[PDB]
């Protein structure tokens, strides 16, 4: 990635910024800019490219063959019980929260068993993340 | 990715910004800009490209063959019981929340068993994320 | 992706911004701009491209063959019981919520068993996300 | 994607913005702009492209062959019971909500078993998302 | 990655910044800038590239063969019970939260069993992260 940028407030090439009651008197501004950008990116010179796979099975006996890909949960037990019993009481609850499984950003590109890959793969994530603001 | 940008407030090439009761007197501004951009991106020179796969099975005995792809949950138990019993009480609940499974952004491009890939794959995610604001 | 941009408030090439009771006196502004952009993107020079697959089965015995693709849930139990019993009480509930399964953005491009792919694949997601605002 | 943009409020090339009771005196503005854009995108030079697949079965015995594609739920149980019993009480409920399965944006392009693909595939999603606003 | 940047507040080439009630008297500013950037990135000169794999099984007996990919949870038990019993008491709860499993940013590119890869792979993540702000 030639250019990746996270800029909180302001991005600018040339900035003349006059803010909060300043006095802007005699100013002469002369700006002369020559800017040229040449992008030669990902050019590929390829005569011959071959992806080839072959499988042959002969005179074989196969019994109880198990192939299981990734990300298996099988048996998971989530027990979160809450019991509140009050005879004569004063109970004030402000900003109370219970969260079990929260997923914001899930990116999965290639999950497989057998993968043959020629090329380019790029993952870019930018965020501002604030979970809980109260009071 | 040649250019990826997250800019919170303002993005500008040339900015003359006059804000919050300033006094803007005699100003002369002369701006002379020559800007040229040449993008040569992803050009491919390819004579011959071949994707080939072959499978042959002969005189074979196959019994109990199991192939299972990824992301299997099988058996999951979610138990969240809530019991509230009050005889003579005062109960004030402000901003109370229960969430079990929350998914904002799920991107899956290639999930398979057998994959042959020639090319380019790109995933880009930008967000501002605020979950809970109260009070 | 040549240009990807998230800009919170304002995007502008040249900005003359006069805001909140400023005094804008004698100004002369002369702006001379030459801007040229040449986009050569994804041009492909390809003589011969072949995608070929062949499968042959001969004199074979196959019994109990199971192929199962991804994303299987099988057995999932969601139990969220809520019981409220009040004899003589005062109960005030403001901004109370229960959510089990919430999915905002689900993008799936290629989920398969056998995939042969020549080309270009791109996923781009931009959002502003605020879940709960109350009070 | 050459240009992807999320701009919260304002997008403009050249902006003269006079807002909130400013005094706009003698101004002379001369703007001279030459802008040219040339888009050569996705041009393909292809002599011969062949997609070919062949399957032959001979003298074979196949019994109990099961192929199941992705996204199977099978057995899912959703139990959310709510019981409210009040003898002599005061119950005030403002902004109370229960949601089990909510799906905003579901995009699925290619979900299959066997896929052969030559070309270009692009998914772009932009949104502003606010779930619950009350009070 | 030629350029990766995290800039908290302001990024600018040339900045004339006048802020918080300053007095801006006689100034003459002459700026003459010649800027040229040439990007030759990821150009590949390749005559012949071959990815080839072959598997053959003959006169073999295979029984109880198990291949299991990564990320298996099997048996996990989450027990978080909460019991509150009050006879005559005063209970004030402000900014109280319980979270079991929270996942913000999950990026997985290639998780497989057998992978052959020719190319370039890049993962870039930028964020500002504030979890809990209250009071
Ligand atoms: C500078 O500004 C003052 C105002 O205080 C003015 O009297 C004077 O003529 C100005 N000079 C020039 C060169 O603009
Ligand atoms: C502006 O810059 C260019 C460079 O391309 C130069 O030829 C020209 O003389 C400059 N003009 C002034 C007034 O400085
Ligand atoms: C690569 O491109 C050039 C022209 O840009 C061409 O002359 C040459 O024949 C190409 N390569 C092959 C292997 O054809
Ligand atoms: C295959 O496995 C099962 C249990 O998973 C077992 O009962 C069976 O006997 C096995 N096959 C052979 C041929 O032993
Ligand atoms: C500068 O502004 C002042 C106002 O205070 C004016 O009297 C003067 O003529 C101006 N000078 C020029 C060169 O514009
Ligand atoms: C503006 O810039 C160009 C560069 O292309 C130059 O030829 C020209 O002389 C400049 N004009 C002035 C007034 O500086
Ligand atoms: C590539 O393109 C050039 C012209 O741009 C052409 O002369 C050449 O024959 C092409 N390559 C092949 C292998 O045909
Ligand atoms: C295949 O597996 C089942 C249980 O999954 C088992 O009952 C059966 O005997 C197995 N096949 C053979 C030939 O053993
Ligand atoms: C500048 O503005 C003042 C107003 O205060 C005016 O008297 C003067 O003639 C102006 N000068 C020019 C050069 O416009
Ligand atoms: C404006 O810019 C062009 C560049 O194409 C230049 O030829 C011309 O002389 C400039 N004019 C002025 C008044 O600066
Ligand atoms: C590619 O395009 C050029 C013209 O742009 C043409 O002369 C050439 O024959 C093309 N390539 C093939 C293999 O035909
Ligand atoms: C195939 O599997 C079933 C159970 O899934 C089992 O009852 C049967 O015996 C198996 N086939 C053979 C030939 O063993
Ligand atoms: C500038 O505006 C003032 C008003 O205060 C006026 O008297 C003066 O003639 C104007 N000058 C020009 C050059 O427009
Ligand atoms: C405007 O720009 C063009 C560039 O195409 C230039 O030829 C012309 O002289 C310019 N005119 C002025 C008044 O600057
Ligand atoms: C096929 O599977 C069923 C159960 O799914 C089983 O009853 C049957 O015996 C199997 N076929 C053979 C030939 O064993
Ligand atoms: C500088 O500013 C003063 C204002 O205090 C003014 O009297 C003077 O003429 C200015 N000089 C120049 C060269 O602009
Ligand atoms: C501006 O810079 C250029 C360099 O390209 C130079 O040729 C020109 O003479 C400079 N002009 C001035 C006024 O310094
Ligand atoms: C590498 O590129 C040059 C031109 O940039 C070319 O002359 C040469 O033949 C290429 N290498 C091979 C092995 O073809
Ligand atoms: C590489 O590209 C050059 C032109 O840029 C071309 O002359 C040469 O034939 C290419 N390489 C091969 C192996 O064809
Ligand atoms: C295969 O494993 C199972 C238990 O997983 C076992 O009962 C069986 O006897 C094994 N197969 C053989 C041939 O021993």
């Amino acid at each position: 990635s030639i250019d990746v940028k996270y800029i909180g407030v302001k991005s600018a090439y040339v900035s003349y910024d006059v803010q909060k009651r300043t006095i802007y008197l005699n100013i002469t501004n002369t700006l002369n800019i020559t800017n040229n950008n040449y992008y030669s990116v990902e050019v590929e010179n390829i005569t011959a490219q071959v992806q080839f796979s072959k499988t042959v099975i002969g005179k074989a006996r196969l019994n109880n063959i198990t192939i299981i890909g990734p990300l298996d949960m099988k048996q998971i037990d989530y027990t979160v019980p809450t019991v509140i019993a009050e005879e004569m009481s004063y109970m004030y609850d402000f900003c109370t929260l219970i969260s079990i499984k929260v997923h914001n950003i899930v990116l999965m590109m290639q999950v497989t068993v057998t993968t043959t890959y020629f090329g380019h793969s790029e993952q870019i994530s930018q965020e501002r993340y604030q979970y809980v603001d109260c009071g």
